[PDB]
């Protein structure tokens, strides 16, 4: 009433960078107000849940100025550059994120007291102009990466603490003799997480697509197998589903079936015939 639901893209206990969605005071600079309840010390120690800390240094301040083009300039206080050097990555893609989360902007352009950010100031970073969901987040960097064989896509992998069940989403490599990036976010989702990542996946590995996907004015429809599941989906499995591929370029819904037809149900039982869509709030936080 007073408040309303905003992601914000904190830090989990295991350094993953993390949807939290939190009741904001209604505001006139919403995109502003997002990037304010990031800063550690600040509005949001009063809402933090449970096993994740906030991602800005205490006391800086920000500007945002939001262009026709989709550009979201954030403009910091000095206090931005008071981080440790290992949190450099997750603080560009916290922001990143934050930002993006709004329909007037889908990239960001950093700076600290108008000065343009071509690399991050601690550690050297580099930042891209087009700055985008599209840059990733919690990147693999495990084992040797050949990033002239493969692409990036980002995959939600299941997290717990004592509060709650959230979806951290992964950005893995993917080769690129896969031309079809929905069967490879299923296959992905069914190999499931690095081991002793903190992550786990409620997909059994057997999990395959039994017809190539099929796109139609946004909607994607999976035909899966036995393995997927009375025949219940568990949600967990499906918010994965949904989440990792609604984060593709024109993905808005997802249809799902099993060997051809119609026949899944969710955990309450109930038939799902129609396209399933984006959850319209990722994470809601317990605090």
């Amino acid at each position: 009433s007073s408040t309303v639901m905003r992601e914000l893209y904190l830090i989990d206990k295991n350094g993953y960078v993390v949807a939290q969605t939190l009741p904001l005071p209604k505001s006139e600079s919403t995109a502003k107000q997002a990037l304010e309840y990031l800063v550690q010390g600040g509005p949001v120690s009063e809402i933090l849940p449970n096993g994740f800390r906030a991602v800005l240094p205490a006391d800086t301040t920000v500007n945002v100025d939001i262009k026709k083009d989709g550009t979201a300039i954030a403009d910091f206080s000095n206090e931005f550059k008071n981080y440790k050097k290992e949190d450099e990555q997750k603080i560009v893609q916290s922001v990143t994120w934050t930002l993006t989360q709004f329909s007037s902007i889908d990239k960001v352009k950093l700076r600290i007291n108008g000065h343009e950010l071509k690399e991050m100031p601690v550690g050297g970073t580099p930042i891209s102009d087009d700055l985008s969901r599209k840059d990733g987040i919690n990147l693999e960097t495990a084992g040797v990466n050949d990033l002239t064989a493969t692409h990036p896509l980002t995959v939600y992998y299941l997290a717990e603490n004592e509060d709650s069940e959230y979806y951290v989403p992964v950005t893995k490599r993917i080769d690129n003799s896969e031309k079809d990036d929905i069967t490879a976010a299923i296959n992905e989702l069914a190999k499931g997480p690095s081991k002793v990542s903190g992550l786990l996946t409620d997909f059994s590995e057997d999990v395959k697509l039994v017809s190539k996907p099929k796109i139609k004015d946004g909607r994607v429809t999976l035909d899966f197998n036995q393995s997927i599941f009375t025949k219940m989906i568990s949600s967990e499995v499906l918010n994965s589903i949904v989440l990792t591929l609604t984060e593709q370029p024109d993905v808005k819904s997802v249809s799902v079936k099993v060997n051809g037809k119609s026949e899944l149900v969710n955990e309450k039982g109930e038939k799902l015939t129609e396209p399933v869509s984006r959850p319209s709030q990722v994470n809601t936080g317990s605090f």
